[PDB]
């Protein structure tokens, strides 16, 4: 049917419970060979209530951390010290594999909702998380070093090690507590009429992004609006519904097909580079994008005034490709006034 | 038998008409699993007669094009406006995944021959073509969006749409019709003698050449010459056969063993790095050589007095390392007088 | 049991006489999947005895080669001379594939040991030598060419070229014998204290070494000493036991294992990033490590005094992640006065 659609339910949870969860999506490849190129990458939601703290871990792969809703105060642990970071709805920011850091929802009132990013490399579309802390879930890893390299590493009896810090506490990793990050939003829109607005980050445009990249980007369309048909030249996005539905109609050619869908909050859909995408805002829409393989992306429509490389195509030439004459293509693509976004 | 032999029959045809035809050659990796680091690579092969044009349409992967044969108006579509560019044979010129383009051999009694070679980034070993034109081999890409898409997005009727961009009118993609390129021989060769010329353009010396890592050469030699054994450090060459007969052999260790072969006009052979090769001309010869993992490439020799790494091991160790006396080595590496070429 | 030992067993003799020795360690990824990125690796191990020389031969592989023992004369050969290195232990080296070189012990008394990295690109996996001389185990690969191809190249009859350089004269490529190196010493320890010392490079203070994103360091520990449980973020390790035996103890999510094993003279263990560890020196010893991905990795150290991450975590955060109170956690971490090497 269509290897490109995920909705919420290919997410795996991880852990979960009064306090929040975190799931991670299946990987791309794990049902078809047409995402091979996206095997490095894995999706991971983490979703907690107010006044919570992820306890501190590290994860053997870099992350792309994305508030999509709420607020966080996040703590990188250097060997030499620490940094701080207040996080707002629309903040990213690039966590470096092995750093220990723990997350915290201040709120007292709104929930937080992260979407992780990772991008692995030890061990090609795996992630896994180091925990600091015993739990019912699983113990310290350091429980799992022998007593006799406990007691020399830390220079203290066994009894002391383990009351201290080995004994299980928390039930799980989600308790109730008692580089810099850039918004999406810290530019003006690529894109913006009356019906929508388009926010993209290249990694030309910021250092974070150069090393991994990646592109990001934030679309917000009114309702019964339409994203015309274009397809972008080199970056395959990751479009994850945030707010709203959205009914899409990716093509492409595997023969000629079509793959429509309509979206929830929490479907993912994959958009291949090259494919003609269309899609439409059955409700008031919000999207965020992960574009790989993004360096020099081009994004080309096939509609509307602006960007439609239809309409650079000579009048001589339209008469052979197309049934219509030359004139004839030339004015039907002048109909549409608008750009980019159009009233659907 | 010989995993690096690709004759013309391992050509799959694409499209053909009475105007001209389309092939791809079959995966490298297909049969045989020495050919791995060649997997993103396919080569196309496209032929035309005079006064055609290849419809416009748009790649999935960054094509580097080579005009074999004749001559060519490239245009590439942009948003923006429009590149048009005359090549010539030997001319070569990277076309960006993602650029629509059309092509045109303008001559009124000549045959355009053009050789693509296709790195593969979005389907690894895939490569796709999206036509804008609805024709009896498959219908626009535009076709496979909604009514309802379609109508909204060029604000017309769908009559309109379908009358003048959608019904079918050419039978094919090619129809009889009513950066900037660099050439081969832009430089002097870089081995020539009464034998035979080299010429050859490293990613060191060219832009175009530096993303791709991958060199080009023209390989011209007279009926008769050989071009003596030598190896390529780094670069694995996919040698073709564009003009008369070749006596190739190349040397390998899988243990030791002697792949010999007579290539034909439109033949291939892939050169490992590393495998000694050497090559006869039957008749006046022209090849194409197109080499990945070009950078910093060197060719070695092991015979004929220039760039001969063999005359280089001083007597005491030629001595140990073969038969003879450290003298007689010596000699008879001076018995050729000729370089790179010399009478077979 | 455990995918990241390889006992000396699990190496390959290649070729052996009564002068020396190479042998060629198993693929990494052979007998696991754990092991993925590091497919396009190989270990070898030579050793010869004194005054004697490896016969000349080009790689179709980049070798990093290091001195564990003795001393060598290393000679390559370019197609417009030579150059010639005197090799010490501890001296390390980058030989570009396709570079024929030779190898020599000038010692009267000392055995030389050499360990070659190699990093494949032609056959991921793969590392094949060409030798120039004809010997019992393989002739020269020049014999493979056509008499015909032999006697034009030369400009010499092919009984002159036969009894000169093909016919088989030495029995195997070890014969009794009648860019530059960097020694891994070569600056200050990172770590030194009073029971281990440990030297690195890293590919960011290395030409040689940025080309490959490889780190390499030099473990000396005194017996009894301890490495406490730290982890890199980026590098994996192979780890080389030179000299000596180390009880390791390697911390692994694949759910929480341990994965205990003493290692002998000649034994490998691979160290995953993010994958806590520690090691005990049961004798004086002396390990050597090859660190891939190396570019930016950090050492976290979990117990000790310097660098602890654990010591930077605020108390109240300390609180909720262990057992023990703020300031529990405190004290016993302040317990252990030393960094990095303790007493075991």
């Amino acid at each position: 049917n269509n290897p490109y659609l995920f909705r919420s339910n290919k997410f795996l949870t991880l852990f979960k419970n009064q306090h929040g969860s975190l799931r991670l999506l299946q990987r791309f490849n794990e049902d078809t060979e047409k995402l091979e190129n996206l095997r490095d990458y894995r999706v991971l939601e983490y979703c907690s209530k107010p006044n919570t703290l992820l306890l501190p871990h590290h994860s053997d792969s870099d992350l792309l951390v994305l508030v999509l809703e709420g607020q966080a105060i996040l703590v990188l642990v250097n060997p030499d010290g620490r940094d701080t970071y207040k996080l707002d709805q629309g903040d990213a920011i690039k966590i470096q594999a092995g750093t220990p850091f723990y997350l915290i929802n201040p709120d007292n009132n709104q929930n937080l909702r992260i979407l992780k990013f990772a991008i692995t490399f030890r061990r090609p579309g795996t992630v896994e998380d180091f925990f600091l802390s015993s739990t019912k879930r699983l113990p310290s890893y350091l429980s799992a070093f022998s007593k006799n390299f406990l007691e020399a590493s830390y220079d203290s009896p066994y009894d002391e090690i383990e009351q201290t810090l080995l004994q299980e506490e928390q039930e799980g990793v989600i308790v109730k507590m008692p580089d810099k990050p850039f918004n999406l939003r810290s530019r003006d829109p690529i894109y913006s009429n009356n019906y929508g607005k388009l926010y993209e980050i290249t990694p030309e445009k910021n250092s974070q992004l150069r090393d991994l990249d990646i592109l990001l980007n934030c679309l917000q369309m009114n309702e019964g609006a339409l994203f015309v048909p274009h397809y972008n030249s080199r970056a395959t996005v990751i479009l994850v519904a945030n707010e709203g539905r959205a009914e899409v109609e990716l093509v492409g050619l595997e023969q000629l097909r079509r793959y429509a869908a309509t979206l929830s909050e929490g479907d993912i859909i994959v958009i291949p580079s090259s494919f003609p995408v269309a899609l439409k805002a059955a409700s008031d829409l919000n999207m965020v994008g992960i574009g790989v393989n993004a360096e020099n992306n081009e994004r080309n429509f096939l509609a509307g005034h602006k960007e439609n490389v239809i309409r650079q195509i000579p009048r001589q030439v339209s008469d052979l490709t197309f049934p219509g004459s030359g004139e004839e293509v030339e004015e039907l693509l002048e109909n549409q006034k608008e750009s980019y976004f159009v009233d659907g």
